[PDB]
């Protein structure tokens, strides 16, 4: 007390974000766009229900459960698929990031759960300071995929531009060809 | 005279290419890859079958016929399609160029098959030239094509390379994201 209090209430605010993911979750499956259930990084890998959960509960709440970005992902994630140098820092983004910090909050929810009394002055301190640390990461993730999909969405508009130049070159008329 | 057995003879030569590009087109049609039999400019652009075998003659010899190159065009074409202010030039390319060759080749085997003795001296001359600025023109364009899916593929390389580093520089660990 008062960090009992403040706990209390951190633990009914992420109970909170997790009813709305969930709703916003079902929707997703229903509207079928859900890529991160069918998502495999190698070709043969396994796809567990649990571990999928966590990961659609990460990276579709950074992208707004938005279709338009959510669709973008999965062509980022599928481009980088086809060089198997680039498998392990998928798997950084997925699993370690997005699986890794969905696991720190149930365990830190779960000590909510079993009662912040059965906790210590000490236990208490920490326990806040990892949840405000955990939705720190949750923003800082969030703040990253803004980043990845303005470069994605560059890269696209860029393409464009060379090809209409390339276009404007060559294709003006006869004349504008390429030598015999 | 000799003249009239160099165009009796380039006139053979431009009837076997044609027999032979009829026999390439009629597979692509059939391995269901033939997207200019579908393909519009603008979005209500009426369709003409003359006009479109012609298309097909200069665009699938100068692409060999080959798929990944056909498929590779279609590509460059729909990313140029969104903006309406590449409608003027993909037209240049589509009907000035590639019906335009196909409708002066036309016209050059008709006074071959017409009869080379019903022409004078200078016409004979003339016919001559005009058939080897053409042949040399479907070589251009040939050279040009494969110039355009260079651009394409360099391209789609690019944004691979561009997305790799991206990754490894915010995705290596939870650290390496965006600050808040």
């Amino acid at each position: 007390e008062t960090i009992a209090s403040e706990l209390k209430a951190i633990g009914k605010e992420l109970e909170d974000q997790k009813k709305e993911e969930n709703i916003q979750i079902a929707k997703i499956a229903k509207e079928k766009f859900d890529f991160l259930s069918t998502f495999k990084v190698g070709p043969y890998d396994l796809i567990d229900e649990d571990i999928q959960m966590k990961i659609k509960r990460t990276l579709y709440s950074s992208l707004d459960y938005k279709k338009e970005n959510i669709e973008k992902l999965k062509e980022i994630l599928e481009i980088l698929k086809k060089n198997s140098e680039h498998y392990n820092i998928i798997g950084r983004l997925i699993y370690h990031i997005s699986w890794g910090i969905q696991f720190q909050i149930e365990q830190n929810l779960e000590l909510i759960q079993n009662g912040v009394e059965n906790l210590s002055q000490e236990e208490s301190k920490s326990l806040l300071m990892q949840i405000k640390s955990n939705l720190e990461i949750k923003q800082r993730l969030k703040k990253t995929l803004n980043e990845t999909l303005k470069v994605y969405n560059q890269n696209t508009q860029d393409n464009e531009k060379i090809l209409a130049e390339h276009f404007n070159k060559y294709y003006k008329d006869f004349d504008t060809l390429k030598p015999a």
